[PDB]
């Protein structure tokens, strides 16, 4: 997260870190057994880390639980990033309390202009590299589909939205991928892609979660 703020420990209780020996992506806990992330985050050997603040220090609220299964969206295209969504099942159910908690799926799609909270342990610099150890947060509005398409000609599908600031300076970034965009207490987006980070006229692009609720629910019901 570039241009954000330190969230505060366990203030984003649905935020998870996906770990294979190191943090590599974010995700969102949507019930005691299941995490939503980006398909482009797929790999084998995932350990889900819940209750994290500093990902390099054991602070007392962590739950580390290995994934038993991953399910990449059936129509995920890694070239265009269309349908950049995946489900990860935990080998055992997480213990839910105020510091570790699921986030609700949307009942309807959020609109341009709605404020959301984007969070992650990704790079904090637009030029060069610095990774924070604690969770970073950014409040950002959803942008119009027109401005989104104008920013990225020929690249924005019906399964994507832009959020952030056309002026630059405030954005998600490398290492934030798969993490949440939450608006009015609902998971509305997944950190997906963008051209660098926090560049002028290159806002972040996010997976449009509301399009996937039926797939998520059905998949969970049978796995
Ligand atoms: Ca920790």
């Amino acid at each position: 997260i570039v241009g954000g703020y330190t969230c505060g420990a366990n203030t984003v209780p649905y935020q998870v870190s996906l770990n294979s020996g190191y943090h590599f992506c974010g995700g969102s806990l949507i019930n005691s057994q299941w995490v939503v992330s980006a398909a482009h985050c797929y790999k084998s050997g995932i350990q889900v880390r819940l209750g994290e603040d500093n990902i390099n220090v054991v602070e007392g609220n962590e739950q580390f639980i290995s994934a038993s299964k991953s399910i990449v969206h059936p129509s995920y295209n890694s070239n265009t990033l269309n349908n950049d969504i995946m489900l990860i099942k935990l080998k055992s159910a997480a213990s839910l309390n105020s510091r570790v908690a699921s986030i609700s799926l949307p009942t309807s799609c959020a609109s341009a202009g709605t404020q959301c909270l984007i969070s992650g342990w990704g790079n904090t610099k637009s030029s060069g590299t610095s990774y924070p150890d604690v969770l970073k947060c950014l409040k950002a509005p959803i942008l119009s589909d027109s401005s989104c398409k104008s920013a990225y000609p020929g690249q924005i599908t019906s399964n994507m939205f832009c959020a952030g600031y056309l002026e630059g300076g405030k954005d998600s970034c490398q290492g934030d991928s798969g993490g949440p965009v939450v608006c009015s207490g609902k998971l509305q987006g997944i950190v997906s892609w963008g051209s660098g980070c926090a560049q002028k006229n290159k806002p972040g692009v996010y997976t449009k979660v509301c399009n996937y609720v039926s797939w998520i629910k059905q998949t969970i019901a049978s796995n």
